């Protein structure tokens, strides 16, 4: 594998092989092995960064960069030409993010720490696309523009839509074509507590929080709409969500 040398964990499962000692240039020699594929560079540092590179038995240029800081990886494949990417994937603190493109169309799946997951199908040239939220026990739907992805779940008259922006910013909202000015439900979007209030008749009826764990809970307000009463409850299910809409 290699002669004197250490082995180094990389993020995403990952190891490298880099040598004890330097090259009369100063360098060091790297060697990985991923998904069978044995890929080999140097580095100016000593430390397991810098960039290898292999090439597949279909000819696919393959380079796996390494930062500085062995915080994230980034693999890729080419055609062969080394000239046009056709996949591309990054991982740093246990979350990845994974890209395709062929055909004027891209796919994106970031899979969250936690297990949770942002899915992007057929994304086009003006960055619309198909978008999925994979969560704890549910999945959303929506699509993606060039200005946000918004995912939406429907309930009678009511829809409940889950913004986020390209920075991974998170903001809600909602909308009710509802007929009845007695039942119609209208909400306000608290970003600097992540919390969606809803309003119904002059009274707020609930809280939504959106939390930092990519789950939602939903909290009742008394029946003046004044004060919040019992305790906060997480959603575990999709027809939970829809509940909170009736």
């Amino acid at each position: 594998h290699m002669k004197n040398s250490v082995s180094v964990d990389l993020p995403g499962s990952m190891k490298v092989l880099v040598s004890k000692s330097s090259n009369a240039d100063g360098k060091y020699d790297l060697i990985a092995t991923v998904d069978a594929l044995e890929l080999s560079g140097t580095s100016d540092k000593n430390n397991g960064s810098g960039v290898l590179e292999g090439v597949k038995a279909d000819a696919s240029k393959v380079k796996l960069t390494i930062s500085d800081d062995l915080g994230q990886t980034t693999l890729e494949v080419f055609k062969s030409d080394g000239s046009t990417l056709v996949s591309k994937k990054v991982t740093s603190n246990g979350s990845s993010t994974e890209e395709k493109s062929s055909n004027g169309s891209s796919e994106k799946i970031i899979t969250r720490a936690d297990g949770t997951r942002l899915e992007y199908t057929g994304i086009k040239s003006d960055g619309s696309g198909k978008a999925k939220e994979v969560l704890k026990g549910y999945v959303l739907e929506g699509t993606l523009t060039a200005e946000k992805t918004t995912l939406v779940v429907k309930e009678g008259t009511v829809t409940l839509s889950k913004n986020i922006s390209k920075s991974g910013e998170v903001s809600v909202e909602l909308n009710d074509t509802d007929s009845s000015a007695a039942t119609k439900k209208t909400a306000a979007w608290n970003s600097g507590t992540s919390t969606l209030t809803i309003t119904v008749n002059s009274k707020k009826t609930k809280d939504l929080v959106f939390t930092s764990s990519n789950t939602i809970t939903v909290q009742q307000y008394d029946s003046n709409g004044t004060s919040l009463e019992g305790s906060a409850v997480e959603i575990t299910k999709l027809d939970e969500i829809k509940n909170a809409l009736k």
